[PDB]
């Protein structure tokens, strides 16, 4: 699947940020590389932290027009009960914002134990890096939108 | 009950495409088989991942017209807490996309701790395909919709 | 309290029916034996699954007018974390089919462990039928809401 | 903080009728020794269960005009997972129907393992009544609402 | 980032203030010293208790104009469920206000199993006052809103 008139919209946090990088590397990397996304065509917006995404999203959905969007972020787990409800409430967000605008939202959101398990997931030691699989993810729902 | 003027939605996702497809087969099955459905009455969609089934079935209910939609998918708990989250986000959101559209979406999501509970409960194994089920269920579903 | 002038709405699924019925059973006695209701202003639908009864019910209120509407329906827990997740979602569901329409919702729906503990709850070997007690509920709802 | 012209509404459900019973006293003690609410401004309504809680409130919210509200109910953790799933829909239901009306909606729920944790938090056996601080939370936010 | 012609909202309940003190100082102090904030452009309002910070942040955000608003509150573990139930429902509730109103909503909520946890959160006993990032998310998302 190729999208060249796809317009896609990134949102990640900024908490994590060693995770972070990798995951919207490889979601661009991906999106380019793989289905013929143009640079210029990519927007990536950030927030402070997690909580924020829904937030973000929301107003940049509002500003501009895209085809897809994928909120990317990562909580780890902590000493309080913080990670669960902060978690629970994000997942819950953005798919309410996707769902209200009608607008795709891929869920980028890593939800770990400790940081090894985020670098495992965003490509590092061996890992196999989630961002790849986001940024078909955000092609793919974007063309069945139109 | 048999519905030869039904339109029937069916959106899977395609992780665990190994249990997905004879869930999805058994749904088909049943209802031409014991309903009457007719198979070109009967839409295929597909998405990347269970995230994504309520955000496809919401673009395709306002593209056309069907009587019930089955949402398919599987989720096997992994190392982290994004199984729980996942889970617990798109069941309410599949809840919520029937509920807003009047359209009765069925459950076809399975969201077990291995794959070995899955391809169980698609029949496999020893095991009682679900997807036949759900077939029946949409097919209920729809008649009593009208 | 009586309410002749009441129309009451039941909506069941027909999983584990052998619980199912005697909570059926008893929520209609109850209304008609002790509240005066009129056999005729009592519609008995039903859907597959618990799953199915939020959409079940929006779905009824809509076509007809009814005083208020009690869902019955029965989850035993199993091996995978369906029986969590379906809860969940079918319980904050018929709260919202409630509260969105204005129309009182009673909740007959039992989240057991083993079908023994359900049995138990629909008056069978030496426990109390719950059904009762939804019946009562529904009319003293259904009359404060006038 | 005085409201003598605010107008209060008090919802309770009947289970556990004695802690619910030493919690409304508290609540209309401290409102009116404290506060200088008038006895004639204080509307206190009922129902069977928590279940019902939102509901009667919206209901009730919608007939006349209150400048706050305070559900009450006591539920006790039993043998199956009930407990769990009516209190997580009844406070999320709590919360909406506040945040939908406007009307400030204070927490009277307790959510406990056994009868002696309720009563000890309704006042008895050496405990400090929960009640006085719901009635308190009541004037204060419907001050500020005005 | 500075933001001289942002406006504030902080609303933060009044139960275990020996924490909520040190979290709105920081969230002040740091908003003036590192971000330009004009100290009579920062509204502090205040409610008795967690539940009450959505409530009463809707209230405010209608009221008057604000560019961003910090909800702060501690919920404290104690003998029941009521910390779990109380701490879900309200994250999911300024995460609502936010994305209804369109005004960013930062999360000062500390959901902790003891005092000590607390307090350490907030500055005390050699831990880092969590205040002060808050300041600097609700001046990032403010700007970013416009
Ligand atoms: C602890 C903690 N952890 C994270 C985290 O792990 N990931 C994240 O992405 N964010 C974390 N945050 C912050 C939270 O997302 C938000 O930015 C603030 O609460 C203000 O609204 C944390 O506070
Ligand atoms: C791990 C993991 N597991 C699954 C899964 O088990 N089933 C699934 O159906 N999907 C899984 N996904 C992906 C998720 O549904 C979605 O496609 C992406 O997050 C982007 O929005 C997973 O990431
Ligand atoms: C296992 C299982 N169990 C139940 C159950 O225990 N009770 C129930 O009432 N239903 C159960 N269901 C079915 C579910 O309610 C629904 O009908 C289907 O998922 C299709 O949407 C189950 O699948
Ligand atoms: C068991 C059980 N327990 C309670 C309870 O402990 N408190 C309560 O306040 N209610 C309980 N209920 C009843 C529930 O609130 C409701 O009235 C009915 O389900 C019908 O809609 C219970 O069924
Ligand atoms: C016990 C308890 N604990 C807290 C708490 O720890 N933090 C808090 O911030 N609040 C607590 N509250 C009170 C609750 O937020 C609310 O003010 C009342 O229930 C009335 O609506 C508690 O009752």
């Amino acid at each position: 699947l190729k999208g060249p008139e796809l317009r896609i919209l990134i949102v990640h946090a900024r908490y994590n940020l060693q995770a972070i990088e990798p995951l919207v590397k490889g979601a661009v990397e991906t999106m380019i590389e793989k289905h013929d996304v143009k640079l210029e065509n990519i927007d990536i917006e950030s927030v402070p932290g997690s909580w924020e995404l829904p937030q973000g999203i929301r107003a940049s959905i509002a500003r501009n027009t895209y085809d897809a969007v994928i909120g990317i972020g990562v909580l780890i787990k902590g000493s309080t009960m913080h990670f669960e409800y902060i978690s629970e409430a994000v997942v819950h967000g953005l798919m309410r914002v996707g769902l209200d605008s009608g607008v795709p939202v891929i869920l980028g959101l890593l939800t770990v134990l400790n940081e090894e398990q985020a670098l495992y997931r965003a490509g590092l030691n061996g890992g196999h890096n989630h961002g790849n699989d986001w940024g078909s993810a955000a092609v793919e729902m974007g063309l069945k939108a139109l």
